[PDB]
């Protein structure tokens, strides 16, 4: 990582912590502890690079959350061996399809996708100044679906939309979410987006001071629409989802 990148990671996490605290009354750590019922004892976490930067970002992130983390010198299997040999209690590693946390002490394993969906949906659901239990979920994929599922389990009135009609069909029958028509816009104060696309939240769906909790990249909404409605944005590239994985595994 360049000097700029390191500054950016800490800046984004601090900014994310403030935004989450403003919205929910708790920081990311607080959200995680309440979500999972776990507490951190500064567990030793071995981050192993996989050949199928990212790991350097993970190191900065895990240190920020108080973990005793290190990155192995070797990648892949040699790295895994090195991590276990050096007393890693939790292993953190990713290929192109899967990013996992594996707690070797208790056997618990986390997948980044549902962990990210759940925490971003949790943050959204815990908006203190919410005037209803209506929540809009945009994107019902590997991150969105678990997020919507969590909101349903918390007895929220969950509206969902996905541009993939088959996935929308699946979610509407298996989860019991209300299919949302973007052409029939109702106003929401709680929005959860999990899409790799921009401009996915129509203006007409927005109300003033609404919370948009989104792990999606690029941003679901433009800066101009964000400013016009004073949207309380919760958006961070990696750390929040990583914290969710670690706490879910403790
Ligand atoms: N910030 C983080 O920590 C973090 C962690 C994991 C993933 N992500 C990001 O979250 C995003 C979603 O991840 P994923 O694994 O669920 O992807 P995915 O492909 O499994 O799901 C994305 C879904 O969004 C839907 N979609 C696309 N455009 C849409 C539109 N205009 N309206 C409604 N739905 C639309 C697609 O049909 C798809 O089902 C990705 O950008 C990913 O990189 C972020
Ligand atoms: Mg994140
Ligand atoms: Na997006």
């Amino acid at each position: 990582l360049t000097p700029d990148d390191l500054i950016n990671i800490n800046m984004q996490l601090q900014k994310a912590d403030s935004a989450v605290q403003e919205v929910t009354g708790l920081d990311i750590k607080g959200i995680c502890k309440a979500l999972y019922g776990t507490f951190s004892s500064s567990e030793k976490v071995g981050i192993v690079p996989v050949t199928s930067n990212f790991s350097a970002s993970l190191h900065a992130i895990t240190q920020y959350f108080g973990f005793d983390s290190f990155v192995t010198d070797m990648p892949d299997v040699s790295g895994y061996y090195e991590a276990v040999q050096n007393g890693a209690e939790i292993i953190l590693m990713a290929d192109d399809r899967t990013f996992l946390a594996h707690n070797l002490k208790n056997g618990k394993m986390a997948n980044n996708q549902p962990c990210t969906g759940i925490i971003y949906a949790e943050i959204a659901s815990r908006y203190l100044k919410a005037d209803s239990k209506d929540v809009l979920v945009v994107g019902l994929g590997k991150v969105g679906f678990p997020g919507a599922e969590h909101l349903v389990q918390k007895d929220f009135r969950v509206y969902g939309y996905d541009a993939d009609e088959t996935l929308l069909e699946r979610a509407t029958s298996n989860l019991g979410i209300i299919p949302f028509d973007p052409a029939n816009p109702k106003k929401f104060s709680i929005i959860f987006e999990a899409t790799p696309c921009a401009n996915t939240i129509p203006e007409a769906v927005l109300s003033e001071n609404c919370v948009l909790s989104t792990p999606g990249i690029p941003c679901a909404i433009s800066e101009e629409l964000r400013d016009k409605y004073e949207v309380q944005l919760i958006a961070e590239p990696l750390g929040i989802g990583t914290a969710s994985m670690l706490y879910s595994v403790l």
